[PDB]
């Protein structure tokens, strides 16, 4: 009955247990979701554990290679990391045929350059999995092991298991939300905003952190407190997990770190210099993808914009500072003026109306579309602030930016539609840009 650690895991308290990848665990307390208490055969030490970070001894999730539930398009990004090398590989779930698994590999052709192959695995009604009916195996491990050893038609044989990253625990701590002011160590400037700063730092000595601080005056302690209730409950790949708060003012908001900052200035910098369109369209779908979540939970973001957007390895994009924008009780900015209002991101209806919904935030994600493929160009670049509202109320819309294919633009005029409910879905613009490049080449390789 034991469990056994996915990856490494450093103490950050007094009452948890670090823990090396491979470490046999036994969980001697189950009982919270989130953070069990377990005591390590090796080291005899107990303390609590994240328990994302462990899986049963025998079972498939503790194996290195399987990925579990992952997009094609997720598992894509990391087998194409230029670090790999070919036959890197994983396994996962198929999303198309329930119950069936996937086996993704990457490759080097001359005509494709660096590419992924996927084969389907399907189980037979006998018991046996298979790529090809030819050789079937009685457990995808030893599947896994045949094709290591031989390619067997696969494009590669299976060389390297698919690195990845450590998943964030659920919280910092367990039971750990409202923390004290006094363990977090503020130690380098990150920004500066209307409201207050973000600093990289550490909590209880330990782990790195990013601290957002509000100035005094900004939003009630108590509104602040329900709202990051809503905040805590929003989990999502593609939104930035908010770890925990000081509710008293100076109010603290405790949050990943992402080193590569925001998506506005990866956009302006050498960094951005030579991105091609079809990473600008993958940062787009990401985003839209981390808003399509906020659309199925309800909720609404309010401040979304290329500024707000934080990038990870891999390009990795993610949703931050959502649903914040509510509470500030500035009186020019509750009116959706003064020179804090991102007007140029705002909806007419939202602007005019405070009429702020998820179409809103398709509008703003319109204009989002605008800053990618300007390098974090300014949008309405010969206007300033106070006359934007009334131009789009006009009905003036930005043109085709240079460079961008009308196609997008088009999308982006999708989004600044007068009505609302004539805007598309972000479950429908996360769909359009993932699919944005069609591909002629087949789904899944041929069983043969
Ligand atoms: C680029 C910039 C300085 C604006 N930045 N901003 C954040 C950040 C954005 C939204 C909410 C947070 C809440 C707590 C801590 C940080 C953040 C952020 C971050 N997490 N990591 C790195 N840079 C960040």
């Amino acid at each position: 009955t034991t469990f056994v650690a996915l990856y490494d895991y450093e103490s950050r308290t007094e009452t948890d247990l670090s823990f090396k990848k491979g470490e046999r665990l036994q969980i001697v307390n189950n009982t919270e979701g989130d953070w069990w208490l377990a005591h390590s055969l090796s080291t005899g030490q107990t303390g609590y554990i994240p328990s994302n970070y462990v899986a049963p001894s025998d079972s498939i999730q503790a194996e290195e290679w399987y990925f579990g539930k992952i997009t094609r398009r997720e598992s894509e990004r990391l087998l194409l990391n230029a670090e790999n090398p070919r036959g890197t590989f994983l396994v996962r779930e198929s999303e198309t045929t329930k119950g069936a698994y996937c086996l993704s590999v990457s490759d080097f052709d001359n005509a494709k350059g660096l590419n992924v192959k996927h084969y389907k695995i399907r189980k037979l009604d006998s018991g046996g999995f298979y790529i090809t009916s030819r050789t079937q195996f009685n457990s995808l491990q030893q599947l896994v092991a045949y094709y290591s050893k031989h390619a067997d038609g696969l494009c590669h044989r299976l060389t390297t298991v698919c690195p990845t990253s450590k998943p964030q625990t659920q919280g910092l701590a367990k039971d750990a939300w409202e923390i004290p002011r006094e363990s977090l160590r503020l130690e380098v400037k990150l920004g500066q905003g209307c409201f207050g700063e973000v600093w990289m730092g550490t909590w209880n000595g330990t782990t790195r952190v990013a601290i957002k601080t509000l100035k005094p005056g900004t939003m009630s302690p108590e509104a602040f407190l329900q709202e990051a209730q809503v905040m805590k409950k929003l989990r999502h790949e593609k939104l930035v997990q908010l770890y925990a708060v000081v509710s008293e003012e100076p109010i603290y908001i405790v949050g990943e770190y992402m080193s590569k900052g925001s998506l506005l200035d990866f956009l302006k910098g050498e960094t951005g210099k030579y991105l091609r369109l079809p990473q600008l369209v993958d940062m787009a779908a990401q985003i839209a993808s981390g808003m399509a979540y906020v659309e199925r939970m309800n909720y609404v973001h309010r401040d979304l914009r290329a500024a707000n957007i934080l990038v990870g390895e891999n390009l990795v994009c993610k949703v931050a500072d959502f649903g914040l924008a509510r509470l500030i009780e500035d009186n020019e900015y509750t009116a959706r003026q003064g020179a804090k209002f991102p007007i140029k991101w705002t909806a007419p209806e939202a602007a005019l109306y405070g009429r702020f919904t998820i179409k809103s935030d398709v509008w703003s994600f319109g204009i989002l579309l605008t800053e990618l493929t300007t390098k974090g160009r300014v949008p309405y670049p010969g206007m300033v602030n106070r006359e934007v509202l009334d131009q789009v109320e006009r009905g003036y819309r930005m043109p085709c930016p240079p460079e961008c294919p009308e196609s997008l633009h088009d999308l982006m005029c999708q989004c600044w539609r007068k009505e609302p409910e004539e805007r598309p879905t972000f479950e429908y613009l996360q769909a359009f840009l993932e699919d944005y490049f069609t591909s002629t080449e087949p789904q899944y390789q041929p069983g043969e």
